[PDB]
């Protein structure tokens, strides 16, 4: 079989449309995700055109072997896509009506820079090669494009699932490609970060600031730095759950400034201490009873500052 | 090979069957379980159809290429199933009788809020597509539907294995699909989280509680420090056995609740040390007097209230 | 093909044997293993009787595709077996002589109530399913039963490769199947439990103990919470290497057992410094001296009761 | 289908191209990563020639199968690659022109020496062996030699892919072997590196200085091993995400440096309170506050050193 | 196709060889590695004898289809080898040079005692099992039997890829089989494990000794049982790098003996304090200056004995 022959000098218009019926594995170290989605192909081949009358069929069948189907590929995938045939139908025209029900996995970077309070758009992109006989454009027949209402990404809000209706025609090893952009939006649930690691993780820093409200060093030693090993225990559990981003993230930014505040009470505790030692504990209640208001203070404005900067 | 004809305008009526094998992986972080069961398919092709006393074979055997086998696949599996043919039988009057042995990941959301004392209802969807010749329905032949005695999944109790006999028929890309739901019910073994989780948890937290037969300052400081550190190391073993969910879920709410404990533990060590520090240990003594009984009298209760609203 | 027929109305008597060329693989969390074997079949098939004479071959060697072969599946596998056919041998007599060489992951399932001193009998169920002709069930040729010398299981002590003679032949949708036991007998090499997790716990706990000889209410609370702490770390440990179990096992009550010790000596350690505190250190001096006696005895029983129940 | 032959003794030119369309997964420990591109082969095959006026057709397509394709494998591979032919290509000439997209998973091994300020070339083998009949040499079409612009590699910076013209032509088994080295460039991004690694291992060690300025032993005692405990968690954390190399890498060096710096701490702390129990803290006064200095000081002196001999 | 017929009676003699592309993934845990390499394969098979006159070509090229193979197979591999057929050559006298690329996962396993200061021979045993008509036996081309000098194996020396050259014969489920033992050399890297387990694991056990020059019980027991702590962290980390073995290994005899000197070092501890307590400073003064010697002596000594008992 070869391609379809151009009545006048046409390229070929291969109508697309993606169907979800399951999309899965998100996987935010990889940056990819698994789909698994009815793909559909429409064209004119002219030589398969057909009379109902002597025919008796208002529709054939066909093998995929028996006709020419336009080799559609996927660009970001990790491996080529599983795909089953499900139905092949001609019409007396000979237009074709393709159907194929796919499975892959989609590679698409995100923005970890809003996390855990990101959204991120997910893209598929269809291509196809042009022959030497005549050149193959894609286009999106809306109608057939959509997702299951029952659709789900575990920890994730399904916000949309569209298509640029305009290819991107280019060339490629000396013939063009009519690439298409599928557009899944997604939104970041946060709600498990708050009880789970940003709530524990405040516990533990406002706990090594009851040592603004006692004069035992040994007693503020162990505060401060125990709970110096939670919040570490916690920064290499964040950076687990993540990839390693060339940009500073939201979560990443408030755990490296939260180091901060235990250096600086370390220092604080250190300097109380030594003035205490030195028959100086005037000095040293004074920097206490400051210590008392500036923690908080300085806590709470850097996080304004940094939220803002982040959104 | 094309599919019966209609002798009236009727649809094609296909008899669904599967019968559990092994059920095995059920995932909770990935919502996915892996399946080996029996499909069993029953259909009538007239055109198959003989005469039982000349023919002399009560029963013809067909190979899957030489007739027309509908195409039923599984809505929920992430891959289409790995499918083997046992066995086609066709009846004189034509009535097929198909019978594979598949395995399939399938996946099926989990409703963590009661965990571990949650029990879960597991789908597997079988789908059929209406071809342009006629329509496809599905139906359950519930003498068909069953599981081996020895069917296991581990940590979990097996209630059920049942199908919803009315199929969900709806239009799907302009033709009918006819879609039907096999349900695995599900309870999961909480025997280990007592002995692993709870008990541990408890012990730990009681441990912090005996800071409130305590004077010593430094001594209280590491009773509800080190304390805490084991909450959290169980927190995060907790989390790593769960996905994120966008609710909170039983052991999640107790969980973060303990840690108000701590909080609130620190505070009273606090106030208990400074109260004592400026000469006042009659108003110290009060306070600690007070949180002997009201620490596991607000622990206890809280409790009862959290078990109210969860179960 | 179709299957031999009957002389008289007798069933179709299949020959089985499993050869084990490798084992390896037992995970216990998923409770299988993978095998490496060849899979002998012996069948009469009379229509492929033959004279040595005549033909001037006292043997005749078949393609699978060329004879009818029995459809011999595993219940207990995960995924269908991956076989190829080593060899196709017919007698005179219309013997048929197969051999498969085949790999497959085993579901098995596991007692770890004597964990880590646990023995398990690990099964390869292999089935037949009769047809609508004839029916067929399964033997075993135990001259063809067997496993290599070097077949080893890591962390296991291979016992014996046996089968359960006589087959298990019940309906299943209304056709006989015959279902055979193969037994590989297994116990646990539990040599590696002692030095690495069962004495590094018992020295911990000995440690905690060295608190009965102190009047130091800080440090014997820092010996009774780190060592409580490094006690977690190993129930971790152990919890992770095991199944969720809606049992107990050997070391899992070890392990429970010890908890309510740390809790006990918390306890002493508690109302020792109490009474030092209320001005009454022989009240005190006696309980400690007590406890130096009670914890080893009160451990030592524990664990010979233990055992007992156990084993 | 042979080789095509030659017109005088020459060997057979394969003009190669690889261009990139995906490149993920860079496995650290592994030394892997996959690969996702197009591969360009051309040829000349005379008995393929045909007449340009008389035929009509300026190119003739054909079917893999159809035409005699020249054999190219990839050393550097983990399993044999995925790879679906896009199109063949015959100019009146006979110039055949094969286009394959593939992937696979490449073994390559990676310097850890400068780590995280690594930069690496990725290697990508193309080799095809002779036949008997001719000799077949591979060559660089450099024009089919590329990468998409979104080529993202996640942690690395993408500097070139190119490719050595020249091919290593060698004996092996009796036979030529042509092979080709495709080059890709990259650079670690360190950036996370600072705020998750370096700085919060920085904290904790001047966290342990502090020690320098208290006199309080078991304070000292405190900071100086709970400082120490989190360095080990950061160490462990590190050799996780790495290797195991027969050489030092430049993390190493800072890390393995580090452990000394606490070890002459834990002397210096236990050498002042030995003094200051000895009725002697003069002495110790003069130690302490010379290691206020000498310690900042031999530690940026040594870093300086380090970084040296590593840049 | 059926197996060459003999010239006299006897058996046939298929030569082999396998040359190592690429190794990699040697796993210690699985005790498992996987191969990259060539199976060269020469037999002769008189029936396939041509006249180069009448047939033009000197030597003449099949596909396995076409003619007869020996049925060649890794014993120990875990799943069945990915093989590709890079050549057939078949000289006019009727020799066969067969030639695949193949890439398999070999189980072999690992002595442990050394580690990490072990050596290990890794085999590749082929085998033929010899047909009713004629016996196969196997024999090593030692011309065709090497390895590429790029091959590395990470974190191991590749010191030899050789083979046995008389084959194992030997009677299996009454037939013969031929089977061959090709092996690879290979020691350990131990570098690493010296600055990331061996020096911090001495550091932190040293840093408890400073315990027998202070005074100080409370400081003792932080010293003493942190340390214990640090100790445990790292024995996990080994155990979790290494299979259960049922015999004592290198480094977890070092780890086992270290834990009963944090013991020892604990009541040296507690009998010091306890002597104190009683006003008898002068007998613990002995004790903790005895230790201070004693201490690295008996480490000293029993590192020697350990050494001595492994090498
Ligand atoms: C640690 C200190 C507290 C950190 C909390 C940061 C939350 C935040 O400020 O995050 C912002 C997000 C919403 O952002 P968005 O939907 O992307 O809007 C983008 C549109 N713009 C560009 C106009 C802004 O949070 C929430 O809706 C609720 C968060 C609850 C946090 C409770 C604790
Ligand atoms: C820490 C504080 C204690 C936590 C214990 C919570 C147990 C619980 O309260 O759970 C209750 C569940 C049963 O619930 P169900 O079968 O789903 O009822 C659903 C039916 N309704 C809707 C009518 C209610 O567990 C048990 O049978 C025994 C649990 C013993 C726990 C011992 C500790
Ligand atoms: C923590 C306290 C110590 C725990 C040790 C329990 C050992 C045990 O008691 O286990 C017993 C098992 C043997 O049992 P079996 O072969 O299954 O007997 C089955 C036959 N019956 C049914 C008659 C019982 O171990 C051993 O032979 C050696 C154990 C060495 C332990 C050294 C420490
Ligand atoms: C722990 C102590 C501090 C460690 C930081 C050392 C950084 C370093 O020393 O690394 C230096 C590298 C650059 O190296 P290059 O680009 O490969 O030069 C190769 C060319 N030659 C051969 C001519 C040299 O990093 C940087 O551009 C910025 C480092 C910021 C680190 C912030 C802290
Ligand atoms: C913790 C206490 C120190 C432990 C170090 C033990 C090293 C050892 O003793 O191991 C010895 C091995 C060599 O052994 P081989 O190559 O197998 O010799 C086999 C031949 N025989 C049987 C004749 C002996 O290492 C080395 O070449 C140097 C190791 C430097 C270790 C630095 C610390
Ligand atoms: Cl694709
Ligand atoms: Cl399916
Ligand atoms: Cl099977
Ligand atoms: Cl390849
Ligand atoms: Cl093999
Ligand atoms: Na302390």
């Amino acid at each position: 079989v070869s391609p379809p022959p151009p009545i006048a000098d046409e390229p070929l218009t291969v109508n697309t449309g993606i169907y979800l019926i399951e999309s899965y594995s998100l996987d935010d170290c990889a940056e990819t995700f698994k789909v698994n989605a009815f793909l559909s192909l429409s064209w004119k081949d002219r030589r398969l055109a057909f009379d109902p009358v002597r025919s008796g069929v208002r529709v054939k069948t066909y093998e995929p072997e028996a006709i020419w189907i336009p080799e559609i590929r996927f660009v970001n995938v990790e491996n080529a896509r599983d795909a089953d045939v499900v139905d092949i139908s001609v019409s007396p025209d000979g237009t074709v009506q393709y159907l194929e029900r796919f499975s892959a996995r989609v590679l698409s970077p995100l923005d970890f820079r809003r996390y855990p309070f990101d959204s991120q758009t997910l893209h598929i992109y269809l291509i196809v090669r042009s022959v030497d006989t005549r050149n193959i454009v894609l286009a999106v027949d809306l109608e057939k494009v959509g997702k299951n209402d029952d659709v789900f990404l575990t920890g994730w809000d399904i916000e949309s699932f569209t298509a640029v209706v305009k290819p991107a025609n280019f060339a490629l090893e000396d013939r063009l490609e009519s690439k298409l952009d599928y557009q899944l939006r997604i939104s970041r649930q946060y709600f498990s970060y708050i009880p789970n690691i940003i709530l524990p993780m405040l516990f533990i820093l406002f706990i090594s600031w009851t040592a603004f409200w006692s004069t035992s060093y040994e007693a503020n030693v162990t505060l401060v730095v125990s709970t110096l090993i939670a919040h570490i225990a916690f920064n290499i559990l964040v950076e687990c759950n993540l990839p390693k981003t060339p940009y500073m993230t939201y979560t990443g930014a408030i755990i490296f400034m939260i180091y901060l505040f235990y250096f600086v009470a370390v220092i604080e505790v250190t300097v109380q201490h030594y003035l205490k030692v030195e028959s100086q504990p005037a000095r040293a209640a004074s920097i206490t009873r400051a210590s008392r208001i500036a923690f908080p203070v300085v806590f709470l404005l850097a996080n304004i500052i940094l939220a803002f900067l982040f959104f």
